């Protein structure tokens, strides 16, 4: 019955969590956050939460480097959402942004009690600008193409703004302030809209 179906959805959902863990413990950012939108939608399709989760991963761990990856992502996503709230549109990307911080903290929440403190290792440090890519790779790579931030296709915008971060790094001109030019941007100045082409 129901109860022995929630039981075997949350074997798949520990399999589901292992599997984001795993990308986390690699350090890779678009491929955790592929790991963790794919535990979130199961669990919430299945009507389960972090609490029915949490008992199942007492043989578990995030390290101090996962919770380091975690916190550096909450900070560069917290940034990008409300920078991204702008006068041109601040619906579509605020919300892609702030739904990558939700899918994250929902992981993380599983695992550790949210009354309870996450142990980061200090001197673990992801780049700010390898973040927000891959963020934005998470965005792109999962929109429907036919999504739109202001008159621009999501993808492609997306596109433009990993290459425009790319562009910061190379010449290392990476700063908050060349960042929130990028992160802010709704490709205004462009000569045509994106398209999804």
């Amino acid at each position: 019955g129901h109860m022995v179906t929630r039981i075997e959805n949350l074997e798949n959902a520990k399999k589901l969590w292992d599997n984001a863990n795993s990308m986390l413990e690699k350090g890779n950012i678009s491929g955790y956050l592929k790991a963790a939108n794919e535990l979130h939608k199961f669990m919430k399709e299945k009507n389960l939460k972090e609490d029915d989760l949490r008992p199942e991963l007492s043989d578990k761990t995030i390290s101090p480097k996962g919770y380091a990856i975690l916190q550096s992502l909450w900070g560069a996503a917290s940034d990008y959402s409300r920078a991204a709230a702008t006068l041109t549109e601040s619906t579509v990307e605020p919300g892609l942004v702030s739904a990558v911080n939700k899918m994250s903290a929902f992981f993380m929440d599983c695992k550790l009690s949210p009354n309870e403190r996450a142990t980061p290792d200090p001197d673990f440090k992801v780049g700010k600008s390898k973040i927000l890519v891959g963020i934005m790779q998470f965005i792109k790579d999962v929109a429907d193409p036919t999504s739109k931030i202001w008159m621009h296709n999501t993808k492609a915008l997306m596109n433009h703004k990993i290459a425009a971060i790319q562009k910061l790094e190379r010449s290392n001109n990476v700063n908050d302030e060349t960042l929130e030019s990028v992160l802010s941007s709704k490709g205004e100045n462009l000569s045509e809209y994106l398209s999804y082409k």
